């Protein structure tokens, strides 16, 4: 068994968590028992599509059961077309500069064969959470900032929907240099412009990546171009309890702060197993303090090549093992291998249960297993910088919960609550007695105390004063009558 | 596949490649110019009639390109910007079709946000009459009248 491995000269923490991979499952007890999963180790310029096609096509020369790879979308696209003309399945594990969010590389790829690439990770979704969050607030008019990285087709559908919701917008480039940008708009715009920005700022949603959106708020407090004057959306996949916490110091006013989730054991320490199968704590337990500085393309890669060794244990299983085909690029004996093909449908039609959840591939070899968490500000005396789980997001169901409950509230349904009166008609009446103790209660007063427990749902412990009287002070502080029960706290 | 064709034409023996060709594949053939160092000639096209946008396409920093661009980069937004402006506009919404690499409205949407009037994007479906019942379908009165 062999696979291809592709991987730019800065992307090598995947090759790092590709090795960590092969060498936990070289271990498995069931899974490839009399097999061990191999690469021939590689790194390219990832800003050299033909550097990568050259590697990939001496490994298919080598011998390969698929391709993986995790590079810019050029070079991604050059494998494509390569698995295009060699059928060799290739997996791709997408990622981005920083970490900007995350659009699709979503290339104009002939529809004349079968797409041989799979993205591990999903198509964009993002988009449907911004709009229902901005659905949640009715902002009339709200500003979206992306980076000079961020392709605005992950944004496309979500600015389509809003114009369907016929609210403003707005738009700028981030640029690279925030201090630069920032500094320039201080200086070059009219003053009135300036303030329609800085106005604009007080509703607005940042789509970049982690550094780049850390320095943008930085900048805005240490300029105060908005303050607690604002209400923000921040999103990414890429938003670990660090840098939560991290955005949460340094952001400003009441901010949405909306992550991935994931169809895994709600349970942490559970996460690490799948029965037989084990998965090192260097990786599966995100309580871990270096757990939590990795990065989600290490899980793509895990479950990438838990993904091969299941869809190579299956062909074992299914007995359709047969010797690698070798194969040349650019040559006139240049043809697919039939056997590629079927293993591009052994992964498709397979599947696992990795730490990203259950990985499988829709009709268009996009994951379709998306889902999103939304934490928030909640600002209170026992908290400062508050923070609370405000909802979650999923096409399934859409937002769960809601992001605009205010507060926590007193709310008293089911509440036994202990109450003192004293008679006067029409005022206050009683009529009907148990054991020497007032039962039943009528009278303007009780009627409203009625409609205070049926609308409140509490459940009132009425007693009549035990001296009757409407109370007045007793000389050593104690009060009597109808007051004195206050006073005393024998009754609320 | 065009690669592997500008291969065969260097074994066959050029003095400079032509393209003309959509990104997706000319940033590859970039890609081959930059290992092979034989000039790369590259005209874009777009599908349907849709407006053109630059390429933009993640290539090396580390070496000289032998890309010769022969439909220009992108003014488009200036231009679009100077009709924006000297009608006094506040409020307006961008319409773009299905196929449009809606990227080439970055600058104007950069430059008319420093003047900081209202938009609103939106794509235009194939079947025009199902997007519109759409609208009825997902706007109220005071929606399409904000429309």
């Amino acid at each position: 068994i062999h696979i291809g491995a592709i991987f730019d000269e800065s992307a090598k923490k995947d090759d790092e968590v590709f090795r960590t991979a092969v060498g936990d499952l070289n271990q498995n007890e069931e899974i490839l028992q009399t097999e061990k999963i191999t690469f021939s180790v590689t790194f390219v310029d990832g800003n050299n599509p033909f550097q990568a096609v050259q590697e990939a096509c001496e490994l298919m020369n080598q011998g390969i059961l698929a391709l993986v790879s995790s590079i810019g979308c050029t070079s991604a696209g050059s494998l494509q077309s390569l698995a295009d003309a060699m059928h060799i399945p290739h997996l791709f594990i997408q990622r981005s500069t920083a970490g900007t969010p995350r659009s699709g590389c979503g290339l104009t790829r002939s529809n004349r064969n079968d797409d041989y690439t799979l993205s591990v990770r999903p198509p964009v979704y993002l988009h449907d959470v911004i709009l229902r969050v901005v659905t949640e607030y009715a902002w009339q008019k709200f500003i979206i900032f992306y980076d000079s990285e961020y392709d605005i087709r992950g944004i496309q559908e979500f600015l389509d929907k809003v114009s369907q919701q016929g609210m403003d917008v707005a738009l700028q480039k981030v640029e690279n240099n925030i201090n630069k940008m920032i500094t320039t708009l201080f200086d070059t715009m009219r003053i009135e412009e300036l303030n329609r920005y800085r106005d604009t700022l007080r509703r607005a949603i940042l789509v970049m990546n982690p550094a780049t959106a850390k320095s943008f708020i930085t900048e805005v407090v240490e300029t105060n171009l908005v303050a607690f004057d604002c209400h923000w959306i921040i999103i990414n996949e890429e938003i670990n309890d660090v840098d939560v916490q991290e955005l949460v110091r340094r952001s400003i006013g009441r901010l949405t702060i909306i992550r991935q989730t994931f169809p895994v054991p709600q349970n942490i320490s559970q996460r690490c197993f799948r029965g037989n199968h084990r998965i090192s704590s260097t990786l599966c337990d995100p309580k871990d303090p270096f757990a939590q500085n990795m990065e989600i393309s290490n899980l793509y890669i895990y479950d990438t090549v838990l993904l091969l060794a299941n869809a190579f244990h299956k062909k074992l299983e299914d007995r359709k093992w047969h010797s690698m085909a070798s194969l040349s690029c650019i040559r006139k004996n240049s043809k697919p291998w039939q056997g590629g093909r079927s293993m591009l449908e052994t992964i498709k039609k397979g599947g696992v249960s990795g730490l990203t959840g259950e990985l499988e591939f829709g009709e268009n070899g996009g994951n379709p297993n998306v889902h999103f968490e939304i934490l928030g500000t909640n600002y209170g005396e026992e908290l400062g910088r508050g923070v609370r789980k405000l909802g979650c997001w999923n096409p399934v169901t859409g937002l769960n919960g809601s992001l605009t409950d205010k507060k926590l509230e007193n709310n008293m349904r089911g509440v036994v609550l202990r109450v003192v009166t004293v008679l006067e008609e029409p005022f206050v009446m009683v009529s009907e007695n148990v054991l020497g103790k007032p039962k039943k209660y009528q009278g303007f007063s009780i009627d409203v105390l009625d409609a205070l427990s049926n609308y409140l749902g509490f459940n009132y412990e009425i007693y009549v004063a035990p001296d009757h009287k409407y109370g007045s002070p007793q000389e050593d502080g104690t009060w009597n009558g109808l007051v004195g029960e206050l006073v005393f706290k024998r009754a609320d």
